[PDB]
């Protein structure tokens, strides 16, 4: 069944102003219930590849 799970990439994020935790929307193989976890238990390695995927210093 879904013993274990595997994360394929994280694709989404969203980012709290008031005080909400900043949430990953990691696509797992398991991706037909995606969830949204936060950065501590989201994979930073995978992190590293959607913070490059970020426009950063324009």
């Amino acid at each position: 069944g879904l013993e274990y799970a595997v994360a394929e990439s994280v694709i989404g994020k969203r980012v709290g102003d008031d005080g909400k935790t900043i949430e990953y929307l990691v696509k797992w193989t398991d991706m037909s219930d995606a969830t949204w976890e936060p950065q501590d238990n989201v994979d930073s390695t995978l992190v590293l590849l959607y913070q490059q995927q970020q426009p950063m210093n324009e």
